[PDB]
């Protein structure tokens, strides 16, 4: 059996100066973790979500995505929910519990409205599919949300400033999760 990497990506307004740091954690983790036997895919959000790059092991449709997301321009409201759910939906198609799913959402955790209860049901879903849910934060994150749409707080991360959280987060989904 062998990994299906979910990257859900904040584009909203609140990111935008830090895009960048969102694209190089993502080809980070991409080049280091992700091998032969995984697959990933990259989704996007603001005020809708987006499949970037549909689940792949292919390393060519791989570099592509990665082109694709070095693209985006940050802007808009913060749907985090719409993002699981294009997740979720791909898990769902792979084979749901059959499948060894993660999702990764880097994202500030800056969420208003009913969106922390829509993104917390959408991540409860995900673990009840079997998968497992890490956020990776951005800028100032709201630690104690990201907290409960991750599956614990030892799968919340910064993107920025933490002691070694790429192989804090790879030692993290290889010990299952
Ligand atoms: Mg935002």
């Amino acid at each position: 059996r062998a990994f299906d990497l979910y990257f859900v990506l904040d584009k909203s307004g609140s990111v935008a100066n830090n895009w960048i740091e969102i694209y190089n954690f993502v080809q980070q983790l991409a080049e280091r973790f992700v091998s032969p036997e995984m697959r990933l895919s990259f989704i996007v959000f603001s005020s809708q979500a987006t499949i970037i790059l549909p689940l792949t092991g292919d390393r060519g449709k791989i570099s592509k995505g990665l082109e694709d997301l070095k693209r985006v321009s940050p802007v808009g409201e913060t749907y985090i929910h719409e993002g699981l759910k294009l997740a979720n939906e791909q898990i769902q198609k792979a084979g749901g519990l059959k499948t060894s799913s993660i999702i990764i959402a880097l994202t500030d955790g800056k969420l208003d409205g009913l969106v922390p209860s829509y993104a917390e049901k959408e991540a409860k879903i995900s673990r009840s599919l079997g998968a497992s849910v890490y956020c990776v934060g951005v800028l100032d994150f709201e630690q104690a949300q990201l907290e409960r749409i991750a599956d614990s707080k030892e799968q919340v991360f910064p993107v920025k400033g933490g002691f070694q959280a790429l192989k804090g987060i790879i030692n993290s989904i290889l010990a299952q999760s």
